[PDB]
DNA sequence: GCGGACTGCTTACC
């Protein structure tokens, strides 16, 4: 096989690389890398090298990397540009791997681990590490084994060995329900004392040194705790064995919090992977909560606090430590963020951990692309941060909207980049701008008949290829492929859902199909004959495939959109507000241009005149009212709900889309762009069920609407799905039960109507006081707690949730056992009635947890249900109904005298 | 006494 790197580091004049060789063996080498940088030279001394603007450069080879650095500093002192890749690691990877890297993940050692630390006095600070490590579970992807390190003897209690027999048993059997599929993959190692455990763990670590290191909060807890605990017990030199090059870096962030860097290892903390790539916003980030959300597994049941879990039930303590490791593996098998990281990493030729940084990622991609053409990249420059305009958002009339059909541009900003040919080296010049609306209304003169233009005043060469359009097109093409797999899996999913209404009472097996492709006619008919067991199992697999495709597509979308963003970031080598603004301004034009076009077409083709068909739009979308399209054919002429959905689908596809294409082709001609790429397709088709009292949809304002959608991008739902954006149902700050309740209110408004809504509202108001307190607690981030802490009491302008935390701190004052609220973390928040013993109107505690038993029963007693109802439920519901022209409570009439 | 304007904060949409 072809060679591929694992990790790379720069240590002085040395580059330490771990890699897989031709034969597939993991090796390590120290290369005294000789880097090259470039300086502008006279036109005479022209060679192979030119900068992106075509200026000739002399290559300077350095004896070592330190000489290259000092030369950059000297060029600064003189005042001349020092060109080339300054991050020498990237240059090394580029030199050593001058080809598209095809890697084998089975050769990459991916380590998942989690530790346990019993602490009698609050959270065990990793910087201190004054408490014994009493459990480590370490999964090795190559061995496919769970290595368990268990401490039997500790100053916090002596315990017996862990039983794998009991761990495997059901919880109903008094066991721990450790999943059977990993029982045989467990390698158990008990220890007499901590020193021998840690000594053995280090030797294990040397034999099986992680390349990718992951787990849950491993960077902020596990890694620094293990490092410091070993450093304290054995000395710093022994602690440095955690690095395969024996080099570590301790980053001090008192704010005492330390972030350790282990050279030769790529740490991909899964909580960080999750926060960046999952596109969720969770009210809690405990592994327990996340596992429940992602995998639908039950909460880990146990008695007493974790601080005493080891002494009381050491059996369950160890089993839970093993399960915690497996949970992350399971989440990754679904989400596949590690696979995504490896893909991006080797594509860009960076350190794998640099996937968290789109700027670093694109810097390397662009550098490699330019390097292949013997071109030289510019030097990074210092820039002041400046604001600049972005997208346009139409102000909608707050109202209900019965029939709605939406359209959206494909990969807007990247497409604009490719269309206009926007790139640092393709700038042709400028022109005098007319106001933006003159271009929208096709009144302003054509900017240029020679160059490609944006309404911000920028002109670009139509002939030359740009490194930014070139490299962004490559990633986009990948994105398009993976979205295709996703949508097909989604379409296949609905097919199975429909067949779940007629499940055959039979014993069979789930069909063997690649869910990434639309089911063949053969497969469809077989599905209509399978059992509920086989169908449900297929549905599960169809959704797993869809999720996998989602991860692959939405994050390539994130990457390319981040390239656009990078153009407006001062730390990006190719920062340029001319280009950034060229994109956004063009976008503002493009959206409002097509609004005018669609309005003109519809008005004509619908017979009317001057009517507003487009009711809303954000950045690159339009929401077209389709009432008069349905009315032009008459509502009675439709068989069922599905019939008119088929009609609008055909109408949007056969008539609207070609018209929209013509409008954008003209705009492309107007701007004299390089290539027409403004592709606006139909997205949603919304409306009430046929012959019902539902309103279909409504808008309360910008970025706040709800639609009863029957079809989305070609996927025809078996049951109508509510597309709700911006409303309280979509916010993590809204209490769980309230989200659920508000959504059903919305569902009833859109699908059933006013009477159904009032019916449900009356019931919810009557019974909501029985809801669990967690389900009705609000959630908020806890930032700058100390900023508003004045003697344990709320200082001036203290935020409501911060007040709740201060209330909590006073309530738990005097107990180190009580859970502390962590700065930056999220908290549950509850209002308190006026005569409460806490001395304030609200209280807040760490989210994802049951509030401490110290004050729990008192909180439950003094909860303000009246305030909770009106503030979190009624007030938002009033907003929904006012806009939609509805009442949630039956109004008083003159008939009330009867 | 409290509403409206403005501010900080939070978390959406794109
Ligand atoms: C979601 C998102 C969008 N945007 C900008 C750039 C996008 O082109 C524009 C519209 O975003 P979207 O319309 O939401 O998505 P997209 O057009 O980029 O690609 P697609 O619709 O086919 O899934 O908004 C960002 O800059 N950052 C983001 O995170
Ligand atoms: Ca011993
Ligand atoms: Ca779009
Ligand atoms: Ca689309
Ligand atoms: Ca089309
Ligand atoms: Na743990
Ligand atoms: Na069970
Ligand atoms: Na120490
Ligand atoms: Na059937
Ligand atoms: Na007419
Ligand atoms: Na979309």
């Amino acid at each position: 096989m072809k060679e591929f790197y694992l990790t790379v580091e720069q240590i002085g004049d040395s580059i330490f690389e771990r890699y897989i060789d031709s034969n597939g063996r993991e090796r390590t080498r120290e290369v005294e890398y000789k880097p090259s940088l470039f300086a502008h030279c006279p036109e005479s001394q022209a060679t192979k090298y030119f900068d992106i603007y075509g200026k000739p450069c002399t290559r300077k080879l350095f004896a070592n990397m330190r000489d290259a650095s000092q030369w950059i500093k000297r060029m600064e002192d003189i005042g001349l540009e020092a060109l080339g890749m300054d991050d020498f690691k990237l240059a090394y990877l580029s030199d050593t791997y001058n080809y598209e890297i095809k890697y084998d993940h089975t050769k990459i050692r991916v380590a998942n681990f989690d530790i346990e630390v019993t602490s009698p006095d609050g959270f065990p600070e990793p910087s201190q590490a004054k408490h014994p490590i009493d459990a480590i579970t370490h999964y090795d992807s190559i061995d496919d084994r769970f290595y368990v390190f268990d401490l039997l003897n500790s100053p916090y209690g002596n315990v017996e060995e862990w039983s794998i027999e009991i761990a495997a048993k059901l919880q109903e059997q008094g066991g721990d329900e450790v999943p059977s599929e990993i029982i045989d993959k467990i390698i158990y190692m008990p220890f007499d004392n901590e020193k021998e455990l840690l000594m053995e763990y280090l030797n294990f670590w040397q034999q099986k040194t992680p390349v990718i290191l992951t787990g849950w909060n491993v960077e902020s807890f596990a890694i620094p705790y293990v490092y410091n605990r070993i450093k304290n017990i054995f000395g710093e030199s022994t602690a440095k064995r955690l690095s395969p090059h024996r080099k570590t870096r301790v980053k001090v962030i008192e704010n005492s919090r330390e972030i350790i860097t282990l050279f030769g290892i790529s740490v991909l903390d899964y909580i960080d992977l999750y926060k960046k790539f999952s596109f969720t916003n969770q009210p809690s980030y405990s592994l327990d909560y996340i596992s429940e959300f992602e995998l639908n597994v039950g909460k880990l049941k146990y008695d007493g606090p974790i601080s005493k879990l080891r002494e009381s039930n050491h059996q369950r303590y160890i089993s839970y430590n093993i399960i915690a490791v497996y949970r992350v593996l399971q989440i990754d098998a679904k989400r596949q963020f590690i696979n995504l990281s490896l893909d991006m990493g080797y594509y860009a030729k960076i350190q794998i951990q640099s996937v968290f940084s789109p700027i670093k990622t694109w810097d390397a991609i662009i550098f490699n692309s330019l390097k292949e053409q013997n071109k030289v990249i510019p030097q990074g420059r210092s820039h002041p941060v400046q604001p600049y305009p972005g997208a346009f958002v139409k102000e909608p009339i707050p109202n209900r909207y019965k029939y709605v059909m939406s359209f959206d541009l494909t990969s807007f900003y990247p497409s604009i980049i490719r269309q206009v040919n926007i790139s640092p080296e393709t700038i042709a010049g400028t022109f005098k701008v007319a106001p933006l609306h003159d271009y929208i209304n096709a009144v302003a003169e054509r900017p240029s008949d020679v160059y490609s233009c944006s309404p911000n005043g920028m002109m670009y060469y139509k002939d030359r290829d740009g490194v930014v359009p070139t490299e962004i097109t490559k990633v986009f093409n990948q994105r398009k492929e993976h979205k295709g797999y996703m949508l097909a899996a989604q379409r296949n999913g609905e097919i199975i859902k429909e067949a779940l209404h007629n499940p055959n009472l039979s014993v069979d097996e789930p069909l063997d199909v690649d869910y990434r492709f639309d089911f063949s006619d053969e497969i469809k008919e077989k599905i209509k004959k399978l059992s509920a067991k086989s169908l449900n199992e297929m549905l599960f697999r169809a959704q797993r495939t869809e999720v996998a495709g989602m991860t692959a597509q939405i994050n390539r979308k994130l990457l390319i959109n981040s390239l656009y963003g990078a153009l407006g970031n001062v730390w990006f080598r190719y920062y340029d507000l001319r280009n950034a603004t060229a994109i956004t301004t063009f976008g503002q034009m493009a959206l409002q241009w097509i609004e005018r076009k669609v309005n003109e077409y519809l008005n004509e083709v619908c017979g009317t005149e001057g009517e507003a068909f487009v009711l809303y739009g954000d950045t690159d979308s339009i929401y077209v009212s389709a009432d008069k399209i349905i009315d032009k054919v008459g509502e009675s002429k439709f068989r069922d709900t599905n019939h008119w959905v088929d009609f609008l689908d055909k109408f949007a596809r056969e008539r609207m889309e070609p018209a929209i294409d013509r409008g954008f082709r003209e705009m492309c001609e107007y701007m004299n762009n390089k290539q027409h790429l403004m592709f606006m397709d139909r997205e949603a088709i919304a409306g009430p069920p046929l012959g019902s009292k539902g309103i279909g949809g409504f808008w309360t304002g910008k970025k706040r609407y709800a639609l009863n959608v029957w079809d989305m991008e070609g996927t025809r739902y078996a049951e109508p799905k509510l597309k709700i954006m911006g409303l309280e149902t979509q916010k993590s700050s809204t209490p769980k039960a309230v989200q659920k309740a508000l959504k059903e209110c919305i569902r009833r408004m859109l699908q059933e109507g006013e009477e159904s809504l009032q019916e449900y509202f009356k019931e919810f108001e009557k019974e909501f006081r029985q809801l669990n307190y967690i389900s009705i607690a609000s959630v908020s981030s806890a930032n700058n707690i100390a900023k508003y802490d004045v003697g344990g009491f709320p200082g001036p302008k203290c935020p409501f949730h911060i007040r709740g935390i201060l209330t909590y701190n006073r309530a738990i004052k005097g107990n180190i056992d009580a859970p502390q609220v962590v700065e930056g973390e999220k908290v549950y928040v509850l209002p308190l009635r006026e005569g409460n013993p806490f001395g304030d109107k609200c209280i807040a505690w760490p989210s994802g947890t049951e509030i401490t038993d110290l004050i729990k029963d008192d909180v439950l007693h003094w909860m303000d249900y009246t305030v909770l109802l009106e503030k979190t439920f009624i007030k938002p519901l009033e907003g929904f109904t006012s806009a939609a022209k509805l009442d949630y409570e039956k109004k008083a009439s003159l008939f009330d005298m009867f």
